[PDB]
């Protein structure tokens, strides 16, 4: 019943002699999922096998063309399979046409110059198999069989390719960028569509990015990688006999399969090729307000000062693209004025301010407007292939005499109001100039020095690229090219074709070496297109590193960008839905993400709002975001009980920002990962595998949400180890065990992994004045493992510092009774640069009271006083008045 190999999966024309026509079997069934029509028998043959010290080669050809000429596009003839050993720990094999030069995806990885596999510790064995054809990838270690494509209906025409594989166990996680209902996905036929569209997160509807990439766990605690490097409109389908099936609409079929043994390894493989998360500057860690529909200059101002006048922290103001006169890029709203006069008041308080960019520039506009014009100039649009016009679709931006109603019929809206728009294609290095200009300007206004904007991070957005006509404007489109190319996926909307929300598939763009590419194969790419040079842009205008969130991600988005999970809801399923996302995502090598805490979409309510923002005080991309027309839903416009419980949690996380400072550094350093699955850390616990509704930060900050409406309590796993309640110092006492543990409406369970020293910090109102205060330590020892940590100290802003000079590295380590500091390399904290350490805290250091040694060593030995309580295992250890610094400390 599984082994059944779906024939068709077309939008129309399924029925049983239309079945027959294919080499295909039709039976209906009485249970879900399963395929009426199904494969029977194979129509490619793999020929001329080959092996080598390196690598393997086949070749593959049609038998015959009776069937293969029945389904979607013409069929490619012949075919070759090329599999490469880069490393023993990785491996690629593409699926080509040898003859044609097939469109193959333009984003660089890097892969050992040439193959650096050894015969002794390569970790996995290759054999393509004949009949019918098949790939065979095996772990050597224990023979657990990774992939297997010996399954039929493998299919290979120009706009149409099929390819399954069975999976070697019932677990698989993630794929690109969609609302799956739990972090290992279901299996039980189950199809998902993968094209970047402006869709908010729902079940099987494609979202913003895309990412064909999944990992995989094994019998043993064992774990594996894929990746499909292919942008094409594509949909993956899940079948119970442990399989699935790809099926794009034409690429080529390139694999990269990476064995490392664990999930980190997994994902420190993946990232290394194609590249590690962007490191962000220590001050986007902290908290973060935004809105759609901010009205006055003022009413921002009127935010900030009712935050500090609450004392909660914050340290990134936004403002939506009300800012924008019109909807325009680049434009000051009257509205708005002055408000270059608030940025400035901000960030001289010590606080930073981000500012959105859509893609779309307006030319349907009557005064002057450089962005426009000059795009004009450099030539910068997307236009139709034989010299056509701009492709024009419609967003934001408004006409400029038109007067509007607010309430008119959204489609209404559309046409009365919105300008036509103009799509840059940002892979040509014109647009890169443009761009980076137009943003140099804003930052430093050539005319106005008076209305300047001094930014110090962009949210490039609404980049699917998103439109809100199908195609282009006025008569359409033209083209089959674009709407039923021979297999339209399964898609959202799948009746419009790919063209709809979004621009026509016929529209040119330029690659950067400067051939012909048209939007059909780079629309996934297209925000990722963006992604790095405003990146740039930002860092060369602001001479720091800056940050950049992005909504349109692809393998490799997340190095350039950190992302956030769009157009959520306020109800409460959208909670864990986001723990989900994170997760996912640093999977796909992004590790700066989050959602909008408390929900965009829909007025908040004030009891989930409570429980969001203790479960967004966690994510690593902070920020409180929200809809236009609903009720603002920040933290100072609740009530007295709302704020105070908004800072205390806010505290919390200010706390624990050197080491989510240091998390950062390390995952993009080591390709390691951020927010982290509890399996990452404990595969060997088969419990934690399903385990999706908490999650870690790095390997000991284990956090435990409360999800559900009128609960009080929650029920979390704690795996086999010390696990610290973060508040308190003691230990829970719960091992590989279900513990129901007291959830009040003020309090966010959060728990230190004992075997840890965590580097913590005083919370102030804002990272500028919180980088000052006081350093502390919180040893978490176990029983379990005596201690083990890191610390990662830069002038939190610069670019490369790791990279090119002034950075502090330094591991620690408790073995007995006692813990000891040892400085990697430094470079920023000297003598004349201070960094105060205020207190020493340690955790399970035994019942029995006896120190062997209580003194602490700079060079010097002081013996200062300290706290120690005999039930809880705390031993707490003041320091405030010393000259103690992290580069004179022992
Ligand atoms: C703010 C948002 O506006 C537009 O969102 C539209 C969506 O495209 C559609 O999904 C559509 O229906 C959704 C409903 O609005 C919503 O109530 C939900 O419950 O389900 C519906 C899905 O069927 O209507 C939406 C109109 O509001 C636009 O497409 C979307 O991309 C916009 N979100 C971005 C815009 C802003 C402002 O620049 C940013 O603040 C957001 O973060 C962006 O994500």
């Amino acid at each position: 019943d599984e082994e059944k190999i779906d024939c068709y999966p077309d939008e129309n024309g399924a029925s049983a002699e239309n079945c027959t026509a294919r080499g295909c079997i039709w039976e209906a069934s009485n249970s879900s999922g399963v395929p009426f029509c199904y494969f029977v028998n194979d129509l490619y043959s793999v020929s001329d096998v080959q092996y080598n010290s390196h690598g393997a080669t086949a070749d593959i050809s049609l038998k015959s063309s009776v069937y293969a000429n029945a389904f979607p596009s013409t069929p490619v003839n012949p075919l070759r399979l090329d599999v490469t050993y880069h490393k023993n720990e990785m491996l690629q094999f593409k699926i080509y046409d040898p003859n044609k030069n097939r469109y193959e995806v333009p984003v660089p990885l890097n892969i050992p110059s040439m193959p650096s596999s050894t015969p002794e510790g390569q970790l996995y064995d290759v054999l393509i198999k004949k009949n019918p054809f098949g790939i065979e990838i095996r772990r050597k270690s224990t023979g657990t069989i990774i992939w297997d494509s010996q399954l039929l209906g493998f299919t290979f025409s120009d706009m149409f390719i099929r390819i399954s594989t069975r999976l070697p166990s019932k677990y698989l996680y993630g794929f690109g960028e969609t609302e799956h209902r739990s972090y290992r996905r279901d299996l039980e036929w189950h199809t998902w569509g993968m094209f970047s569209r402006d869709q908010p997160p729902g079940y099987k509807k494609n979202s913003y990015g895309v990412h064909p990439y999944y990992m995989g766990l094994e019998e043993d605690g064992s774990a594996h990688g894929v990746l499909l490097l292919n942008s094409n409109a594509m949909d993956v389908t899940f079948q119970p006999l442990p399989a699935l099936t790809y099926r794009t609409t034409g690429g080529v079929l390139d694999f990269y399969v990476f064995l490392g043994p664990t999930p980190e390894l997994v994902t420190q493989q993946y990232t290394e090729l194609i590249g590690r998360p962007v490191m962000v500057p220590y001050w986007s860690l902290g908290f973060q307000l935004c809105r759609y529909g901010y009205q006055n200059d003022s009413e921002i101002a009127s935010l900030y000062d009712e935050m500090v006048a609450a004392q909660i922290p914050y340290d990134v103001q936004y403002s939506d693209i009300d800012y924008m006169e019109r909807q325009l890029d680049f434009t000051l709203s009257p509205k708005f004025a002055g408000f270059p006069a608030l940025i400035n008041r901000m960030k001289a308080d010590g606080m930073r301010v981000i500012l959105i960019l859509d893609p779309a520039i307006s030319g349907n506009e009557t005064q002057p407007y450089p962005a426009f014009t000059r795009g004009v100039e450099d030539d910068v649009f997307i236009k139709y292939p034989n010299d056509g016009d701009i492709v024009w679709g419609k967003v934001w931006p408004d006409f400029p005499d038109v007067v509007v109603n607010g309430s008119l019929d959204w489609d209404s809206q559309v046409e009365l109001y919105r300008a036509y728009v103009a799509f840059p294609d940002f892979f040509r290095n014109s647009t890169a100039k443009w761009w980076k200009r137009e943003i140099e300007e804003l930052y430093n206004n050539p005319q106005n020095p008076e209305r300047s904007l001094k930014f110090d991070g962009m949210w490039i957005d609404m980049n699917e690229p998103s439109s809100f006509v199908n195609g282009a404007v006025s008569p359409g489109c033209r083209d089959a090219s674009l709407n039923h190319p021979p297999y339209m996926p399964h898609l959202e909307s799948r009746d419009r074709g790919l063209s709809s929300k979004t621009l026509c598939m016929e529209s040119q763009q330029i690659l950067p070496d400067g051939s012909l590419v048209q939007h059909y194969n780079v629309h996934n790419l297209y925000g990722w297109s963006q992604t790095r040079p405003t990146y740039e842009a930002v860092q060369e205008v602001t001479g720091q590193r800056g940050v950049v969130i992005t909504r349109s991600t692809f393998p490799s988005s997340g190095r350039w960008a950190g992302h956030w999970l769009g157009d959520n809801t306020a109800a409460w399923d959208q909670l864990k839905k986001s723990i989900i996302g994170m997760m996912e995502f640093s999977l796909f090598g992004i590790s700066y993400t989050g959602a909008d805490i408390c929900g965009f979409f829909q007025d908040a309510e004030y009891e989930m709002c409570v429980r969001w923002m203790q479960l967004g005080a966690f994510y690593p991309f902070s920020r409180n975001h929200n809809t236009i027309g609903t009720r603002r839903q920040d933290p100072v416009s609740w009530d007295v009980a709302f704020v105070n419980i908004s800072r205390t949690v806010l505290q919390t996380r200010y706390t624990l920002l050197p080491y989510l400072y240091t998390l950062m550094h390390k995952a993009h350093t080591e390709g390691v990962t951020v927010v982290r699955p509890l399996l990452h850390e404990f595969v060997s616990d088969q419990v934690t595998w399903d385990i999706d509704s908490q999650f870690l930060l790095g390997p000991a900050f284990l956090v435990s949400p409360v999800l559900e409406r009128n609960a009080r309590n929650v029920t979390a796993y704690f795996p086999r180890a010390r696990w610290y309640d973060y508040y308190t110092g003691v230990d829970i006492n719960a091992r590989g065990e279900w513990k129901t543990l007291p959830a009040p409406l003020d309090h966010i369970n959060l728990h230190v992994r004992g075997g840890y020293i965590l580097p913590w910090q005083e919370p102030a109102l804002n990272t500028h004045l919180s980088r000052q205060k006081f350093m502390g330590f919180k040893i978490a020892l176990d029983d379990e493992g005596t201690a083990g940590g890191w610390l990662f100290w830069d002038d939190g802003q610069s670019i490369d510092t790791y990279g090119k000079g002034l950075y502090y590295l330094a591991s620690f380590s408790a073995s007995q009774n006692t813990m000891q500091s040892h400085i990697i390399f430094n470079n920023y904290i000297t003598g004349t640069n201070p960094l105060k350490l205020g207190y020493i805290e340690i955790w399970g250091v035994g019942s029995v009271p006896v120190t062997s040694v209580s003194i602490s060593v700079s060079g010097m030995v002081i013996t200062p006083s300290f706290n120690n309580d005999p039930t809880t295992q705390v031993l707490s250890i003041d320091v405030t008045d010393r000259n103690i610094s992290l580069h004179n400390f022992t």
